[PDB]
């Protein structure tokens, strides 16, 4: 149940009902392939193919080795975030990998079964998995071929199990050793499927990131390991979701400006606190950059090292930007250009000087010419809007929206004393300069 | 005939000449790909590689249905940009693909053809084509085979035919069901040139699309849809192209400074109006992120969505940054630091402090000295040029520069009252705070 | 050897001990594919798989000259940086392949080798390489074949020679002909290993690309050129490493602020010249945008095109940011958000409001709670730091730190005469404005 509110005083909207599924951790699995370590060592057509599929392989196996030879890395108030390291947590665990005992217990654990649990070193218990069995697949197979007796039908299977090796190498080749998201060369969609089964969380875990596997494969990766004795070894670093269920909304803000007829005597302020929020813990989760968290029906999977942890008073500046308890983030200027922002219900217009803003339906075209300030329209029975020379296409979810009347808070001003050109202000700031200029007139 | 211009004035430069692509709006097309409904049913070599080859082929099926679960989604003056959602409308035509006998009336319609026009529930009037049968090759060859009479030479077909959709259901599995640039497992390219041929646009659109396909991909979504009743359905949104060969010009900037020699006693002055600038509909469409805009020789292909709309007036700051019709928006800094900008015909130098940068040739270097200031250098004669520790090539393309000597504006100011660190400012924004100091002094 | 130091006064900290590899240049060679000019020309199972396979290389031939109608082109104090235009030396070499006489030089110089070196028109003397001939194997295999005779095996080696080609043009397709990182469709491992011991630069610069051949993929270019005289050629556009084994050093900084209980009256300071910083020349090179740099082990693998250059006194804003010779950036503000940065060896927690701020260990969760300020944690004995509802793995690199104890600078200034909402300012910027405001009180 989708709904929407547009508050005309500060020109920005809500839309809320949406359910949380925040990413507050991570699961490191090891993923295995376990390797053939062969001499190479006639002509014709059949394994001459063989002799060349083999050598795809060997090189598979050498470039990857050579690939490793370091450790491996990677790479409005959206500025206010801290800074983490996303893989910092894998790292760790494939370091560790690096131990004499390490790499041969998960060589041990692997040889009855394909998905085991080992504990290693220092104590982490990881799950590991064994994907895919070159070594014996070959051993006994291609290993017995002097170097004639084959037929076609081992050339194929031969390239379709090695394909696998070769396209991982592939992905590690362009990435510097960590990919995300991590695909089904690195992980299948059963195999990763079965691993979120046999990850030890809760079944509420379980359900939502098995119905959301093209999200988890978004929020995962898969940073290149080890290559020692015969094994092939890769960590999967995957999502933990911490917080599920809890309320989310996202707030759409745009600028609200005076609109005098005199072009350049206009004052325009904007909310800078726009981004999604989500219920987390007794504060609110608040993400600068709407675009990080990804949206599939009404929930929303975000990500915590991209967040902001705001008292849950925050959400006062929606009802009320003057209330005393919270002191609500605004930005200044007198550059009032016209734009339009698409809610998740409706569009909200800021129309200033002489542009055309419209709103338009499939079959007759013009339905509403909004003038100049700060507008709002809802989705249902508007499929267009255009600001000037954009054409702006609005979400088609149902859903009811509120058109909440009240007077445009940058009325209140004085554009004689106002403030232009701040950034990261807010309603207090923006006052006590008023303050300031006002005493020295 | 491309051309430039340097403003030494305002240490800026205009190249001009170039013909429009604008995208105004989106088609949205329906590709299909029939399939085939199969319960699974002896050993050997050659059909347990068939009965591999299937396997991959109905767990694509229902990765690609376990992936539908929701409904489709995706994630200096830029920040003035409005907010679009550029798939709202592919997603609308997708929605309604869901009613009842909506899935049906496709599955119809290419009964006899590949291509074909539909009108949807709601009015809309689609292109759908159906550009792989599974179903009928799978029913008609497969299918007949007591489990093991066959050859390797269906097998091989059988896996190219079943490629294209096991790299479709991949392309989907790690983009949430979302894909751009648009691939040709998605759209061939005689598929895409043949959709675009029998789209009912101008014959000047088709010729233009035609011989920018690259492009166009680029600009497209493949927004996977549905799977229903043996179709597999995703929608393709191209772009709209209603803004063709109309004059743009690109504004680079530079910053301007001082040049006293007692350092950090130096004011800056920068124009933040670069970008790309075109005609359209009687205004200017303004770029302010110059690398959203694709260029191919002297076509430039932009996105209306990245764009403001602005008075024409607004190409008055090239010639006068004082005029007054149009407030020039620039911003102020005491940070000179040096640097050069690469334009499409030359180079421009802001040179500051103790700082280094020449132009040089292929086979002399040095050909010129850069003193402190801001200076400009034409690509004939010169292939490279240095700023500090940067070497930067110039671009080779032909075409002739002009070199507009004028007194730099930052001379103008008394750096005693200059409002260093503002931003998103103007001409005039600038100078009514030089009167309040002033008149406070 | 990595080294840490945090400096309490500022609320900063720097890592140390890095080695540089700064991208200064850039190596053209040419790629070639030589190519069969075939028209097409009895069906049976195993040759219509020829037919098939071969309608697939002449459309990834047309498409490629569709592809090439026009010429190739491409897309806190970041924004200080100059604009170059990565692949301008790429296009210019591209460029002289278009004129008669050049393309058939190449042509003739790899008749009979694989790698040659070849001078061209305007004196440049680029590496050119032959890394599939298709022409030969087609003319001397499948031309021979009234159109009936084959067998299965070559059906399979052609789809395997050809794949390479298919896969190139579809690279090339999606990426409007420029594509980065260059794959070994583009450039193989032995190849690119092969080119780069070609490449006429020290055995020094040789090593190094050759170590971390992932790298030198990510920096480079695969620029689509001409299609000719049955040879196609793209260049490939391959970094140069003009300084090597600089000492580097990476400059975290957080929010420093006052933390009185009254909410709001507070006033935070930052540091604004985070990033990585390497001596080069005299000067140091510095790079606002950390995320541009590469670090394998130790070395730092950096672009100047992203780089200021920088007098080597910045430095001193390290341990005294009120020094004489240099002016150090900062920006200042009043909204105390908490949050932390995740350094090299350690964590900066900046800690202020209602927010709760830990540092954890694996197997005994909390071992320190921050107080309000700006605190720093080393990561031997944590694992973890945890700030509101944000959770910081720190890395686990091993390497000393060193906490420097000092007064945080923010407590000199009076708060009723702060300027708060100043970006791009620095110390004596902050003075200026202060006594300005003092002397009009
Ligand atoms: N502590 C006060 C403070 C905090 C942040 C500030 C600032 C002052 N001034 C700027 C410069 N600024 C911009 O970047 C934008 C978004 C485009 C903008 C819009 C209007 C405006 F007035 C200024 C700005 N920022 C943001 C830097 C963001 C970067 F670091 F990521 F670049």
């Amino acid at each position: 149940n989708i709904t929407e509110e547009f508050y005309q005083s500060t020109c920005s909207a809500v839309s809320k009902g949406y359910l949380s599924a925040l990413r507050t951790g991570w699961y490191t699995s090891v993923i295995t392939i376990e390797l053939s370590n062969i001499k190479e060592n006639g002509t014709d057509a059949k394994v001459k193919l063989i002799k060349q599929e083999l050598d795809k392989y060997k090189n598979a196996v050498t470039e990857l080795q050579l690939l490793m030879q370091s450790t491996p890395a990677t790479n409005f108030l959206g500025f206010l975030l801290g800074v983490g390291s996303a893989i910092a947590s894998g790292v760790a665990v494939c370091k560790v990998l690096h131990l004499e005992g390490e790499v041969n217990k998960i060589k041990s654990a692997l040889l009855s079964t394909n998905k085991a649990v080992v504990s290693l070193s220092n104590g982490v218990s990881v799950l590991t998995f064994k994907v895919l069995d070159l070594k014996n697949y070959i051993d006994k197979q291609l290993l017995p071929i002097s170097c004639s007796i084959s037929n076609i039908e081992t050339v194929i299977e031969f390239q379709q199990k090695n394909n696998r090796l070769l396209e991982i190498t592939r992905e590690f080749s362009v990435n510097a050793g960590v990919t995300t998201p991590v695909s089904t060369y690195m992980l299948t969609n059963s195999e990763l499927l079965s691993l979120i089964n046999d990850m030890p969380i809760t079944n509420d875990q379980k359900k939502l990131m098995s119905n959301n596997v093209q999200i988890v494969r978004q929020q995962s990766y898969s940073i290149m390991c080890i290559i020692k004795e015969e094994v092939l070894a890769y960590v999967v670093q995957l999502p933990l979701y911490g917080v599920i269920d809890t309320p989310c909304w996202k707030l759409h803000t745009s600028p609200l400006c005076t609109t005098n007829t005199k072009e350049g005597s206009n004052i325009c302020l904007t909310r800078t606190d726009r981004g999604w929020y989500c219920d987390n813990a007794g504060s609110v989760s608040f993400f600068p950059q709407a675009e990080t968290c990804k949206v599939q029906s009404n929930r929303v999977f975000c990500d915590t090292m991209n967040s902001l942890t705001l008292p849950s008073e925050v959400n006062l500046c929606n009802v009320d930007i003057f209330n005393p308890k919270y002191d609500c983030k605004i930005m200044t200027s007198k550059t009032d250009v016209s734009s339009s922002v698409i809610t998740s219900l409706g569009a909200i217009v800021s129309c200033y000087g002489k542009t055309k803003c419209t709103a338009s339906n499939k079959n007759r075209g013009i339905i509403k010419t909004f003038s100049n300030g700060c507008d709002y329209v809802s989705n249902k029975g508007v499929d267009t809007v255009s600001v000037g020379n954009t054409l702006y296409y609005v979400n088609k979810q149902e859903g009811k929206s509120l058109y909440v009347k009240g007077e445009p808070i940058i009325n209140f001003y004085d554009p004689l004393v106002f403030p232009s050109d701040e950034f990261d202000a807010s309603i207090s700031q923006v006052n006590e300069k008023i303050n300031q200029s006002l005493a020295f007139i």
